[PDB]
C-alpha cells in the first residue's frame, strides 16, 4: 500500500523599481515624449506641430490644455520669418 504520492509548489518574483530619464526639456503634454518640430503656440504652451495639427482636425479649434480657440496658421512662431505672397 503505497498510495501514490503528492506535493506542491509555489514560484513569484515581485519588484517595483524604475529609473526615470533626465526631464530638463519642454515635452510634449500630448504625446508624452520628446517634441517632433519643437513648435511654440500664442496661447503660451509648446506642442509637436504634428501633434497640435492633429488635436485640430480631430476634435478642433482649441488647445489640448487649455482648449483656447487656436488656428494652425497661428503657428510657427520659431520661425523669425514670415513668406506670405511674397
Ligand atoms: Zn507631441
Ligand atoms: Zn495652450
Amino acid at each position: 500500500g503505497s498510495s501514490g504520492s503528492s506535493g506542491m509548489e509555489e514560484i513569484q518574483g515581485y519588484d517595483v523599481e524604475f529609473d526615470p530619464p533626465l526631464e530638463s526639456k519642454y515635452e510634449c503634454p500630448i504625446c508624452l515624449m520628446a517634441l517632433r518640430e519643437a513648435v511654440q503656440t500664442p496661447c503660451g504652451h509648446r506642442f509637436c506641430k504634428a501633434c497640435i495639427i492633429k488635436s485640430i482636425r480631430d476634435a478642433g479649434h482649441k488647445c489640448p490644455v487649455d482648449n483656447e480657440i487656436l488656428l494652425e496658421n497661428q503657428l510657427f512662431p520659431d520661425n523669425f520669418a514670415k513668406r506670405e505672397i511674397l
